[PDB]
């Protein structure tokens, strides 16, 4: 019962100045290419964890796909390819920071060729899926073709916005999506996008939850289950409809990330802060993604939300400190320190909704 | 026999986005693979008008190597990859205008990897070669050990000015070129190098070139015998010690290129000489490789045994052909368009000097 994974497969060409990128002219740094695109890294991430992710995506006929699958050990029946079809490419040009400077994609083969024809063919995989996972690269034609297919099989629905364009996208298929996972912006663009209208524009912990919680009560109320929003270098913000566990390799985690922690019995809307640990940054390409990949393959392997998302923080850490999107190995004792440092560090917020 | 050409293989990313682009993510837009390098494209250029080259170069184990490799259809022996060689990529982000919003280069594998020793292994080849062309991307070292290769068997020398900055490498192997092919700015840096003093720092074809003769006989005075400036939209200026009507010392046991050139090009029409050789008027997609391709066609025509003045003529029009592609190189050249394209080149070339 593999969870499926639907969306981008990119080449990455990342742009990492020695100096500060200056208009006009090329400034001396490193270009690599690295295997990105948001569902090709979850489903890496979620792989290298020790659970076996479905892919399904489409790729060229050309040299950035036979980059993208040089080491490729899952499954391609889910991967359409065909000569007339453009493998997406990504082009990033980062600061000094870390952080994008300036970027372009580069990734309409996914809106064009990943169709609701070619997502049915595996109507058995969703069905059967112990989770599925979409990305915001997919047309809404394609969302709502897979994300209707999880709902009759009652498969819980992963949404990543990818971006505060593209995460407006949830507006057609909020009903089916469970859990999403989106940045601040995001959110807010996700917010206005199901209200229509632009009400809601882009410190403390409590100030920017208090400043987020009208965003994120339009989509709770709009059908989604549990909001992640993911806050960077101060961690992530987990929001469900009631009881984060009654929402929806690793038996060190929950050994040691006891279920019996958090003594609190069904909120309308449930908050608490989950901290992220310090880090060596190297790029922080791939850090959302990993939290991704960590989250579901944790709850793929029975786990809960509150244990899953630790573990899914935990692997962001390791992914900012890679010059990949998503790190070459997992060092599960790595993995489940961290996880129980996040874990441990979480702290619930707000009597009266 | 074959020309040998030593340089850079560069894999160039264009990315020219829709519009609106901002920092911290990426914008929707088209990011474009290119071939290039000014060796790499004087190589192409050279193979797709039919006479055959020899490549040194040097490249990596990795993706970018195998999507600029990918159409490759000369020999490898002369490119030098191993593991630890990441291959030299120029990364460029544009704006809506189609200027560089940002850049950055990663293109020190040919002045770290590419050295004399690994060049003494193609003696032979050099020794042997009807014409040498080497780019400003090699190191002083690089630079100087193939070129004195070449004047031991009087082989003539072809230097390429890659930029203002490497054009100034010419310092130390004055000595051993014969041509040099700088736009107006490099050949002021390169006149500067030469001297002993910083002498040098909209117009008409002969006002232009005679702000241009001091420094074009510094490099004449220094032991340059062919002085190549090309102007752009104003064509090209060709500047010699000696009758311009200068050959390749080969055997004539020649190609298609040849004696269509020469059957409409008549050599029958024509210390220091000075010709002017005008462009022609075309469909602009992308200045790429436009310098490149007037190098890459007077080689071939060279090679084929045509003179420099008929050469040149096959030059500009080959550039010609370049920029109404968009690829460094074009897919393909059309060979009577090419000799149509000479003649009136030829026919428009004048005595200035
Ligand atoms: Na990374
Ligand atoms: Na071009």
């Amino acid at each position: 019962m593999e969870p499926v994974i639907i969306g981008a497969l990119i080449l990455d060409v990342h742009a990492k100045p020695s100096t500060t990128p200056i208009s006009g002219t090329t400034v001396p740094g490193q270009v690599l290419f690295a295997p990105g695109g948001v569902a090709r890294n979850v489903a890496d991430c979620i792989f290298k964890l020790g659970i076996t992710p479905f892919m399904i995506g489409t790729l060229g006929l050309d040299g950035p796909a036979n980059v993208l699958l040089k080491e490729w050990k899952l499954s391609m029946k889910g991967i359409l390819r065909r000569e007339d079809i453009s493998t997406p490419i990504v082009s990033l040009v980062y600061d000094t920071n870390g952080e994008v400077a300036a970027g372009v994609a580069g990734v309409d083969a996914v809106e064009n060729f990943l169709t609701p024809e070619w997502i049915q063919r595996f109507e058995y995989n969703i069905s059967s899926a112990r989770l599925l996972m979409v990305d915001a690269n997919l047309s809404s034609l394609a969302l709502e073709a897979s994300c209707k297919l999880a709902a009759e099989s009652s498969v819980p629905v992963w949404f990543e916005p990818v971006s505060v364009t593209k995460s407006q996208r949830i507006a057609s298929i909020a009903k089916y999506v469970t859990i999403v996972s989106p940045n601040q912006d995001e959110l807010i663009a996700m917010a206005n996008a199901l209200c229509a209208k632009n009400l809601f524009h882009p410190l403390s912990i409590e100030d920017m939850f208090r400043a987020l919680k009208p965003a994120i009560l339009v989509l709770l109320k709009n059908g989604v289950k549990v909001v992640i929003v993911t806050l960077g270098s101060n961690g992530a913000l987990l929001c469900s409809k009631g009881n984060p566990k009654k929402a929806l390799v690793f038996k060190r985690v929950q050994s040691v990330c006891s279920p019996n922690r958090f003594s609190e019995r069904s909120p309308s809307l449930f908050a608490m802060h989950f901290p992220t640990i310090p880090a060596k940054v190297k790029k922080l390409t791939g850090a959302g993604d990993c939290l991704v990949g960590g989250t579901v393959a944790s709850l793929s392997d029975g786990l809960d939300l509150i244990q899953s998302l630790a573990v899914g923080i935990a692997s962001a850490k390791a992914a900012v400190e890679s010059d990949d999107n998503v790190p070459p190995e997992f060092k599960l004792d790595l993995i489940s320190g961290d996880a129980e440092l996040v874990y441990n560090g979480a702290k619930m917020l707000m009597s009266m909704l």
